[PDB]
């Protein structure tokens, strides 16, 4: 009813949309994994008469359902999909939007991962990502790689029309009290990752986590404390 939809609220399968400003929305799903459930974030942004996908709802029929709510509520159609790092959250659903007529592109070190890891692989290489600090502009845009952090490959996405930044699994939710699934993460590079997005888009308004609620800048901020205290 307009709140920010939490974990207990989406039964695994289903999808909701979230609006976040203008032409700017987010995707919220859930999964199982290793025997719990979690909730997911991802990204819409209206690009023209179609729309710019970023992440998928973390599995296949997870992800046929995102896009039918996505006929359900905007009606125009998906015609690219952004994955930000080769995690499950992120490409697990890419093969179901191939064959919805759906453009998937990642980073090469994205797909690398995602091959070596067994996981579904988009199919166009973004390049100009490579060096931290680089941006690229994709669509309605910009792609930024912010160095290592939750994982070696983690991208974020700023929505210049709408100071909306979303910063994927590399950023953490205000109630967050761990970093997460650190696995793959890099603990001591990622605070300086972070340091780096709060240079980059100093006029964010909006702040979307990989996980969980928006929020402000501070999520920023609070994710280079959690890290930080992690590690410690
Ligand atoms: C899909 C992703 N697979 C990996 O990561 C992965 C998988 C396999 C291998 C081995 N080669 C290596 C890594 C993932 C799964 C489950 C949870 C998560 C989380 C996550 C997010 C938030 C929280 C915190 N909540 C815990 C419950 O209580 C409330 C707070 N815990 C975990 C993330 C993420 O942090 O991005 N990714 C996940
Ligand atoms: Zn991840
Ligand atoms: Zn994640």
């Amino acid at each position: 009813s307009g709140e920010y939809p939490t974990v207990n609220e989406i039964p695994v399968g289903e999808v909701r949309l979230y609006q976040i400003a203008d032409g700017v929305w987010s995707h919220i799903a859930t999964q199982s994994f290793d025997g719990a459930v979690y909730p997911s974030n991802g990204l819409i942004v209206r690009d023209g008469d179609e729309l710019l996908l970023i992440d998928t709802a973390w599995g296949a029929k997870n992800t046929a359902a995102l896009l039918a709510e996505i006929e359900k509520q905007i009606g125009l159609p998906v015609t690219r999909a952004v994955s930000t790092h080769f995690h499950d959250d992120r490409v697990g659903g890419v093969d179901v939007l191939r064959a919805a007529g759906v453009a998937t592109y990642a980073s090469p070190s994205t797909r690398r991962l995602a091959e070596a890891e067994g996981n579904e692989i988009p199919t166009h290489s973004l390049e100009g990502l490579s060096s931290s600090g680089d941006a690229v502009r994709f669509g309605p845009v910009e792609l930024f790689y912010p160095g290592a952090a939750h994982s070696t490959d983690n991208l974020v996405v700023y929505v210049p029309s709408a100071n909306v930044l979303y910063g994927g699994c590399a950023v953490h939710e205000l109630s967050s009290t761990s970093a997460g699934n650190v696995a793959d993460a890099d603990l001591a590079e990622w605070p300086t990752s972070v340091e780096r997005i709060q240079k980059h888009y100093p006029e964010a308004e909006v702040v979307i986590p990989g996980h969980g609620l928006p929020g402000g800048l501070d999520l920023l901020q609070h994710t280079a404390n959690v890290v930080k205290a992690h590690k410690n």
